[PDB]
């Protein structure tokens, strides 16, 4: 596979969003992966509605601001036959009743693909598919204050993930410890967090923070 990948340079990635004070990271991760796959198909990048997922995908197993899973979001889009655009169904950071309107649907999927729980398989998916939805252990102060460089947290769990984000690429840079590889990860905490809202997470360091443990993408 390539040494470096960045799907932002290919037009697959919308700007960084802000989930606010709602536990809806899973919906931002899901819309990010579907934005990328929709773009691959149609050549048009259209920001999608996280609020649509938060309000409406309970029957697939999601729980709104109390948490969810990207795969359930992808299942909702398939079962529901659509997903509204961000502009038509904007984000309010609180769970409300469902207001989906098929007239404003701009995305569809036909299911999803779960990636084997190995960073080698995640790397192949990122290299060939597009941005990939992943779950990480983000429950550490070091993650809140991240600004620059490759993020590595010795106390990160590879098993107990609590935060959905979006791998948009991977790369390398020289470091003091010669652990030089990273995943390029889009977060949903606004652009003031991290590096314009992105983090470089340690790659090929024993599945650091569980990034390869629950990776998937929608089939469009
Ligand atoms: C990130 O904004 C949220 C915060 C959840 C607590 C308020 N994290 C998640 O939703 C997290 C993401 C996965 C690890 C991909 N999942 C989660 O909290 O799941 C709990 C849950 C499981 C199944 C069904 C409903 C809720």
């Amino acid at each position: 596979a390539p040494r470096s990948v960045d799907w932002r340079e290919k037009g697959y990635v919308t700007p960084v969003k802000n989930q606010g004070q709602c536990g809806s990271c899973w919906a931002f991760s899901a819309t990010g992966a579907l934005e990328g796959q929709m773009f691959r198909k149609t050549g048009r990048l259209i920001s999608l509605s996280e609020q649509n997922l938060v309000d409406c995908s309970g029957p697939q197993g999601n729980e709104g601001c109390n948490g969810g899973l990207m795969d359930y979001a992808f299942q909702y889009v398939q079962d529901n036959g659509g997903l509204d655009s961000e502009e038509s169904y904007p984000y309010e950071a609180t769970e409300e009743s469902c207001k989906y309107n098929p007239k404003y649907s701009v995305a569809n999927d036909a299911g999803f693909v779960d990636i084997p729980k190995q960073e080698k398989a995640l790397m192949k998916a990122v290299a060939t598919v597009g941005p990939i939805s992943v779950a990480i252990d983000a429950g550490h102060e070091s993650f809140l204050f991240y600004k620059e460089g490759i993020y590595f947290e010795p106390d990160c769990s590879s098993e107990d993930m609590d935060h959905g984000v979006l791998v948009v690429g991977y790369g390398f840079e020289s470091t003091e410890s010669d652990n030089n590889k990273y995943w390029l990860v889009k977060n949903s905490w606004g652009e003031e967090w991290g590096m314009g809202g992105y983090v470089k997470m340690a790659k090929d360091r024993r599945n650091h923070c569980g990034i390869a443990s629950a990776a998937s993408y929608p089939t469009v």
